[PDB]
């Protein structure tokens, strides 16, 4: 009973390249990906195969990696503040979903801290 993952695609919306939007698809995420703690945050929370039953009663604004890729390669976002928000969803939902803690939360907490650092880096 895992619900669809978020929209990744709308070909009638506008599509735009900026050195932001590439920014955060060839330095953010991808520095995120590649990190040690990535992966339960790499694709949409399986709460099936998990046994988490919980997940999209607690859970009612998926997000992760995976979907955030798909949205950068797919031109899904107009603005770099649209993507840096799916970002801050997904940890928050991390935070949201477990306690303070947690061996997850910790994961979650130092992929922030460096998803922070490379904010600071955006360019204008
Ligand atoms: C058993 C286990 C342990 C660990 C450390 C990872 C794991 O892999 C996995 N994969 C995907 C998601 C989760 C997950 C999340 C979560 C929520 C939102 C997002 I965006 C990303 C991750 N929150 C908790 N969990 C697990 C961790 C233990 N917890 C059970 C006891 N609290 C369930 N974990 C499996």
């Amino acid at each position: 009973m895992n619900p669809p993952p978020p929209e990744t695609s709308n070909p009638n919306k506008p599509k735009r390249q900026t050195n932001q939007l590439q920014y955060l698809l060839r330095v953010v995420l991808k520095t995120l990906w590649k990190h040690q703690f990535a992966w339960p945050f790499q694709q949409p929370v399986d709460a099936v195969k998990l046994n988490l039953p919980d997940y999209y009663k607690i859970i009612k604004t998926p997000m992760d990696m995976g979907t955030i890729k798909k949205r950068l390669e797919n031109n899904y976002y107009w603005n770099a503040q649209e993507c840096i928000q799916d970002f801050n969803t997904m940890f928050t939902n991390c935070y949201i979903y477990n306690k303070p803690g947690d061996d997850i939360v910790l994961m979650a907490e130092a992929l922030e801290k460096l998803f922070l650092q490379k904010i600071n880096e955006l360019p204008t």
